[PDB]
């Protein structure tokens, strides 16, 4: 299963084989991603993650999305759990740093939102970060998602309790 | 037995198998308004769609992934409170509930999530406390208010119900 992007990019549903890039990747981005809630080992929790989410691909309430820029597995985009009547989805996200400030997590974004909606299987794209995550606040404001609002203390990360953004785009 | 204590009027009782009859006739008895709810769903009526319901409740309340507690009024079965669903990681929860009609207007509610909160929050496993209701609920959105919750934000068109997409009210309350 692939869904286009561009020219260059693309999206690929997670497979068993793309793990060992994969963990690699989660490797080299270590420092960022322990910051995120998108969260903490060895490669087998890696594949875990993976079979977990073909699983889930499968039956309908997740989607597991690898973006390859020029063959190159560049980040990862998916839909946390979805909400089939309420045509709901919270979506995970992250890019190899190498890959950022480039439109790509952007342009693939659009691509999987625009997928799903004209399907008719989503219509509400949901989008939770830490408030002091520059980073994640960026990609929401930066694709059109409108601050629903704040949840205190919502998430527990690293020892502590974070204040959490609720932002959402509907596309009908 | 799990008993949560309300007042000498009121207390909480865990879900259990045998509660399925009473329950189910209280449902019946409130289709009406109970249509318009998020907190019953809308495609369990028959005995056998709510003992199901109830059976899958019991099993996540006891592993704590959920919680289901009937209202007792000197008793007599009087509604639901519940969480709709636990994060014990985050130690989170998402709060239901519902009264029969008889029993609306008597401040059952405020006193019995009081109860459930503090039972909850003094023992240290769950903190936070989150009432997500329909925008155009005026009594969801004033149980809110008078239970100490805090509006975080408005959620649009969050809930599917009967035809069309509706925006809803999240608040919250920490405890501890």
């Amino acid at each position: 299963e692939i869904i286009p992007v561009s020219t260059t990019l693309e999206l690929r549903a997670a497979d068993e084989s793309h793990v060992p890039a994969l963990h690699q990747l989660v490797l080299k981005n270590k420092a960022w991603l322990q910051q995120s809630l998108d969260q903490y080992t060895s490669q087998e929790e890696t594949r875990k993650h993976v079979q977990g989410n073909i699983l889930l691909h499968q039956r309908g309430y997740a989607k597991m999305y690898l973006i390859f820029c020029q063959n190159e597995m560049a980040g990862v985009l998916s839909f946390n759990a979805i909400e089939p009547i309420n045509k709901a989805a919270y979506i995970g996200y992250w890019l190899d740093e190498s890959f950022q400030g480039q439109g790509i997590m952007s342009q693939s974004l659009q691509a999987l939102m625009t997928h799903y909606a004209r399907r008719g299987d989503i219509r509400r794209f949901v989008i939770k970060c830490r408030v002091d995550n520059q980073a994640s606040n960026a990609v929401a404001r930066r694709n059109h998602f409108t601050l629903e609002g704040c949840m205190k203390q919502a998430e527990y990360l690293n020892g502590d309790y974070h204040d959490v953004n609720m932002y959402a785009r509907i596309i009908d």
